[PDB]
């Protein structure tokens, strides 16, 4: 078998084979040299200890809030942190991408090809005895064991830093406009070939479906008036295919974007709320250009709420489940002295670490009303009901669960969470260790370490009995919390360089982009920078309801 | 009627209608400020005074030589000065690319449809009084004028670098692998979705297209024997679709990347070299790689012939047009500790003055034989009978035309060079003045100063009356050839930045690329740090013939 299957490269070295039980490990840049890249250079020794970690940064970033309140209020050094943050996440992401699930080496086809999602690590080889390599058993544990074991919920147990409803619809929403999985071809390949924030969950992946979504006059686009309420167009009226069950009304079928945005109506509330978003841009800019056709005051009003949606999410989206005392900032201007790549391709292990099953909650809670999952499911009725400023009023009080912390999947969706773990192994993923040191995170040694908790550790070491075995996804919904928190330190180390790099990799914060003119002069570009999730409510909901992605 | 149609903004200033009569210039980042941007700041005012001019810059790099043979040995300022020309350059263009020929602003449509050749400047807008803008008649002059007397060829001025006719047949096979307008579409539509040096005119813009052409064996890609050498397949045997007038027969029906290379067999040429270097280094490669399937010995072998492209354009193809006695270096590790984005997009404007038709001779010689163009085009069956050895050999010595200078297109290919001053028309090209302001040059005041000479100067001010008013295209196969060289100021300052953009904003030049694990060891790495097109022909062309893009 491949003499690489033992993944013997260390510190982001690559293994290629020079014989058919010979290896050789590329240590180039990597601070390192050796036989399997380990024997540090000089600066790297230094470097090695100086760097605290990340539970120590952490810490700092969660306390100390009254200097903080002092930092946040100082813009050169607030600028500066900012800076910071950006730019020493950024070097985690591999720009331009090189793996995916058919390719453990570099290769055009690999590159091109954008059908694919990339690759943090490379795939674990076809003819490795293991399916993590070497280590391990022949097969790894039944998912259905690992599942009812650690994973599924037993009593509901809500999120520590007081996420809402409002937070788990939006991530939902947000995150699949690049979460689209081309099923008809494997769990590997995306629908999402813009590979970022292009807001095609509104507007359409193809020009087709976009132009059929489109009003055409005034740069607006389709809707419909129900109780004197702004909802998106029906199927009928627009043709776009949207997915449902074949016996939901006509009038109850809204075409958007996303196809599957008519799923919950919870992912309808915001596919609505955008909607009205887009052509309340539009009469502004149509207020400041009555030159401009329908077109132009279409295309610039795209733009807009792109960076509306990148200003939200790393001012309140991100700022929230961070827990950070310092405040964030979505400032392109903060890369243009710094070496950044303005491009992303979607990674694996990014819509991986985001399967956030158990931030669903048992009920539905609406107004005063208790929903199953399947009174919920493909019900836009609900929505018409009590209406957008109902929904986020509830939906602003109702909590989430805790996503780490272990055993709080909610068993309605028993078989999406073991999907999650089946499909990551039909992916050949490599395990959580790997994509520890991959991270520059420390190895764990123990599964007690992973969880700081003795039965479900337990649990584990029946299933796994080796450390460096234990599979990425289920240790992250066991990972022992953060103090107080939702998350754990794999999730976070993770998910952050992918995430920081999919916004601001976006070519609106390039330099050229970035500017005034782009966006219909200074009253369209101020629209990005006072972008926020209460705003985004208080213009397109009636009554303007306070909103948040925190209970009050 | 468009407020924007005077092209007001100077200095990269990007033009916005505030109102049906009024214009607002966006003067970020230009180093100007004022209505139009043309106040300068004051390290501008210094800048402007320390910049030295681009024929300033060519004297010097073309004269001294003795003291540029010491430069050429000494490895760092070897590199210092080939790092300012990397950079320097790479200003010019815009990454991400902004706009194309539906698009005269900044939109998603114009960045994500990669279907479109991307733009320099802005397309002039369909509601402006005159093609131009606002300066000029109603309509442009006759082409077919134009054409006739200052374009058309009278008597064969070669070139005074003394370029051949390898040269002429390398840039054809060279560029046109992204080069590939979609005329169903339009000039402005491409079909070189890779934006690049892709090599698909070698192996395919598809992935269909690419399994038929791959002999999936050792890595190798498949091939016929005629005569003892090898050529490329046929269409009958590969059911590849290519261009042929239908009464070509079956074994002369040769199959390749590129659909049009059966078009003259000058690009048949070095299809066949291609091909025969492409098996080369699958057999080098499995000769360090016995435990290597076929796939990886393709894809290794891909990426290998793409860096031996790079480098041979670089340090051959460019070293030569050049005319520079500083010896130019292939060298990614120049731009490691320099802001570059590594992504590249096609421009219109690039395709337009690469419209190299003077280059194209009278007759084509070979060995003891003078075709015409008639006897040339479509005619493989030349190929099979003097052989690759005699067709480098012959072209090696056979002379190109001057491309500047004026009255050097060869009137057998007329309508050729109609339709590239046509096609600019049809896409709304600003004039020559306004793209020499794009790329910092000062604009000529007069049609002589452009020729440097009065008589064809006299004919164009007879047809365009304004020099304001003069098109690009015509402009660069006219304009006032450097001292003793093949070019003008214009085609070499525009051309540039787009060429080393497209070459090193490839994938592999990145630092994550660039290292001998990408290219099957140092083995594979080396041959493309050591490829030249010397060796090219040496190791693939019977005999090995000295072979240059120089006549000696
Ligand atoms: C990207 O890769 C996928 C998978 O390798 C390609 O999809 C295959 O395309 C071939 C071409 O005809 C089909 O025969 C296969 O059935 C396809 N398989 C799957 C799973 O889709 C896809 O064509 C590639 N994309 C590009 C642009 O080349
Ligand atoms: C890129 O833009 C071109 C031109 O706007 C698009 O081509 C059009 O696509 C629509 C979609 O159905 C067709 O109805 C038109 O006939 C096409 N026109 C031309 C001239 O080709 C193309 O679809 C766009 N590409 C993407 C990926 O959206
Ligand atoms: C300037 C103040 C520096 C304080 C740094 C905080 C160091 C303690 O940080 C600790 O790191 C541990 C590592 O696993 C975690 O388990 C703990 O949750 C965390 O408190
Ligand atoms: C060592 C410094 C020598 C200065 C070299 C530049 C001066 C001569 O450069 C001249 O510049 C003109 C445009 O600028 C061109 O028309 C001439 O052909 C070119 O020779
Ligand atoms: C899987 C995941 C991990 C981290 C984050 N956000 C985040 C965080 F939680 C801490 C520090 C930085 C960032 Cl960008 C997010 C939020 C998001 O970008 O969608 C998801
Ligand atoms: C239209 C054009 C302009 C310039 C060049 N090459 C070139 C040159 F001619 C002088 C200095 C730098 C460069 Cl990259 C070329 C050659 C090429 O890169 O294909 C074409
Ligand atoms: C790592 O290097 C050591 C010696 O430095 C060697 O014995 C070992 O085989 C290498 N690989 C692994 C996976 O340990
Ligand atoms: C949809 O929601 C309504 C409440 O508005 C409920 O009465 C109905 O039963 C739900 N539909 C299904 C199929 O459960
Ligand atoms: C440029 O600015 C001047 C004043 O600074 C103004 O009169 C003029 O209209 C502007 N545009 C052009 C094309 O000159
Ligand atoms: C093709 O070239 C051959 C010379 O090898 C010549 O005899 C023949 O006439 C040419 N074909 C045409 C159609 O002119």
């Amino acid at each position: 078998a491949n003499p690489c299957c033992s993944n013997p490269c260390q510190n982001r070295g690559e293994c290629m084979s020079t014989g058919f039980d010979q290896y050789k490990c590329d240590c180039t840049r990597t601070g390192f040299y050796g036989e399997n890249c380990t024997t540090p250079e000089f600066l790297t020794r230094i470097k090695l200890l100086l760097k605290p970690t990340p539970n120590t940064w952490h810490y700092i970033l969660t306390h100390f809030k009254g200097v903080w309140n002092i930092v946040n209020n100082i813009p050169f050094l607030r600028s500066l942190i900012m800076k910071y943050v950006l730019t020493s996440r950024s070097y985690l992401i591999d720009s331009p991408p090189t793996y995916n699930v058919h390719y453990g080496y570099k290769s055009w086809e690999a590159f091109s090809n954008l059908s694919y999602y990339t690759r943090a690590l490379p795939p674990v080889a076809d003819d490795c005895p293991t399916p993590m390599g070497v280590k391990g058993n022949k097969e790894l544990p039944d998912s259905k064991e690992v599942l009812e074991k650690v994973l599924l919920r037993r009593e509901f147990i809500p999120d520590p830093q007081g996420s809402n409803m409002m937070f788990a619809f939006f991530a939902q929403h947000f995150t699949h406009q690049f979460f689209k999985t081309d099923h008809k071809r494997g769990p590997g390949f995306t629908r999402g070939l813009g590979h970022g924030v292009d807001l095609n969950h509104i507007y359409g992946e193809t020009l087709d479906r976009q132009h059929k979504l489109r009003l055409f006059k005034d740069g607006k686009l389709k809707y419909q008036v129900i109780g004197g309420e702004v909802y998106p167009p029906t199927v009928k009226d627009t043709q776009v295919e949207m997915i449902y069950p074949p016996h939901i009304p006509e009038n109850l079928q809204f075409a958007v974007g996303q196809e599957v945005f008519g799923l919950v109506p919870g992912l309808m509330m915001y596919a609505t709320i955008w909607l009205r978003e887009h052509n309340r841009v539009c009469d502004i800019l149509k207020q400041e250009h009555p030159e401009w056709g329908d077109e132009q005051l279409f295309q610039t009003s795209r733009l807009i709420l792109i960076g509306e949606t990148i200003k939200i999410v790393i001012e309140d989206y991100v700022q929230h489940l961070s827990g950070y005392h310092f405040k964030l900032k979505f400032d392109p201007e903060l890369l243009f002295n710094q070496q950044f790549q303005y491009q992303n391709r979607i990674a694996s292990e990014f819509n991986t670490l985001y399967h956030w099953h158990p931030l669903l909650p048992d009920t539905f809670n609406i107004e005063d009303q208790e929903y199953s999952f399947k009174q919920f499911l493909y019900n836009n009725s609900i929505l018409l009901e009590h209406g957008l400023t109902q929904f986020v009023e509830s939906f602003t009080r109702q909590i989430a669960g805790r996503v780490a912390g272990g055993r709080n999947v909610p068993i309605a969706v028993q078989a999406v969470a073991k999907a999650s773990i089946d499909q990551s192994r039909e992916m050949k993923y490599q395990s959580l260790n790997e994509y520890r040191k991959r991270f520059s995170l420390k190895p764990y040694t123990s599964f007690e370490e992973l969880t700081g908790e003795k039965e479900m550790a337990a649990e584990l070491k029946a299933l796994y009995s080796d450390i460096d075995v234990m599979e990425l996804y289920p240790a992250l919904l066991v990972e022992k919390p953060r103090p107080d928190a939702i998350f754990g330190e794999t999730m976070v180390e993770l998910g952050a360089p992918f995430s920081l790099k999919g916004l601001m990799g976006n070519p609106i914060c390039s330099p050229q982009y970035w500017k005034p003119s782009t966006f219909g002069g200074e009253v369209g570009f101020k629209i990005i920078n006072t972008a926020s999730i209460q705003s985004l409510i208080c213009n397109n909901v009636k009554g303007c309801p306070f909103t948040s992605f925190n209970v009050q």
